[PDB]
């Protein structure tokens, strides 16, 4: 399973597909040159280097060794781009996994680009944290923190479509045989698929809330169990659907912080935002409470089981799911 993981890496075309994201790119090259001190002459570790973008950011911002680690076969792909562009002397490809390598000193500064989808996903978060053994004390982080934002949504057309789908199954004959009996199966196993798509904030009826996890302070423990309590203020009245979810992170460097957001007021990324729809819709005036958890727990496939939790205080209308962030929903 973390086989099929690093092979899906080694693709250029998978590169591609990040690079050519503007916002992605464009922000990190802002965040490192725009804080060209935190880079002039320092030891920069690359974590999950790709094609080794971020090491030749933190060349042009002046860092005299950068150690680019990656573990697909994309590490062969980054080291010719060392050579063809005359760097060999400043960047050092090591292949391999952060956990296993062996740096040759400590650096002053991680740089990575481990966000998943609604941050967590693909769990790289870990190795970055992990890559923390090689940090100076009073090394910096790049990014320097996270923050997952939560928010009740209203869509009764996703939420219909989930069952006009699984209703395939609800037919005494289809052929012959009847299938009724699978319905209710087709029907959990589509609702378990978080939802890849951006929306209309206007679907949006409380304000989000934020779940921050700094990148100096965490250890790599604290992210195989995320509690994130909610207590939602309601704007507007109407069905709640489910929560909706992004993230942004900032790169908090000596001459300023910079932001990466994927918000769905701010334009698009290849991360999009993701939804988790409730089993069961939930009545909420403007003025209720909606108040619940988000519990996630990381699984075996390089992911997330998601359980979320919710009730209208007013009313004790209830509600719940349990999803599974590896097998998503690509809406778009
Ligand atoms: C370097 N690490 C970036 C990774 O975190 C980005 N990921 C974003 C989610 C979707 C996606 C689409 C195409 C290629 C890769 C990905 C994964």
């Amino acid at each position: 399973s973390a086989v099929q993981y690093f092979q899906f890496y080694g693709y250029l075309s998978q590169q591609q597909n990040m690079m050519q994201d503007y916002v992605r790119t464009g922000t990190y090259q802002r965040a490192i040159l725009q804080n060209h001190t935190d880079f002039k002459d320092k030891i920069v570790l690359d974590v999950g280097c790709g094609s080794g973008i971020l090491s030749f950011f933190a060349a042009q911002a002046g860092a005299r060794k950068i150690y680019a680690v990656e573990a697909s076969t994309m590490a062969q792909h980054a080291e010719v781009l060392v050579k063809s562009n005359n760097l060999t002397d400043r960047i050092v490809v090591i292949p391999g996994k952060v956990e296993e390598v062996s740096l040759p000193e400590q650096v002053d500064i991680i740089i990575s680009e481990p966000m998943g989808y609604m941050l967590f996903n693909e769990r790289m978060l870990e190795s970055y944290l992990h890559a923390k053994k090689y940090l100076k004390p009073s090394g910096n982080m790049f990014p320097t923190i996270g923050d997952v934002h939560l928010a009740p949504f209203t869509d009764e057309q996703l939420y219909m479509e989930q069952f006009t789908k699984a209703n395939f199954w609800y037919q005494p004959s289809f052929h012959g045989v009847d299938l009724s009996a699978l319905r209710g199966a087709a029907v959990d196993e589509y609702f378990r698929q978080p939802v890849v798509d951006t929306f209309d904030i206007r679907i949006l009826m409380a304000k989000s809330v934020k779940y921050t996890v700094n990148f100096l302070e965490a250890k790599e423990g604290d992210l195989h169990r995320i509690e994130i309590p909610f207590k939602f203020h309601m704007l507007h009245s109407g069905l709640v659907h489910g929560l909706a979810f992004w993230f942004d992170v900032a790169f908090i460097g000596s001459i300023m912080t910079v932001w990466l957001s994927t918000a769905p007021t701010e334009p698009l990324t290849h991360w999009y935002q993701v939804r988790c729809l409730f089993q069961s819709p939930l009545f909420a005036k403007a003025g209720d409470t909606l108040s619940g958890t988000c519990l996630l727990i990381a699984n075996k496939r390089q992911s997330y089981d998601i359980s979320i939790v919710a009730q209208v205080d007013q009313t004790g209308s209830k509600s719940s799911n349990l999803l599974d962030l590896k097998n998503p929903f690509f809406r778009y």
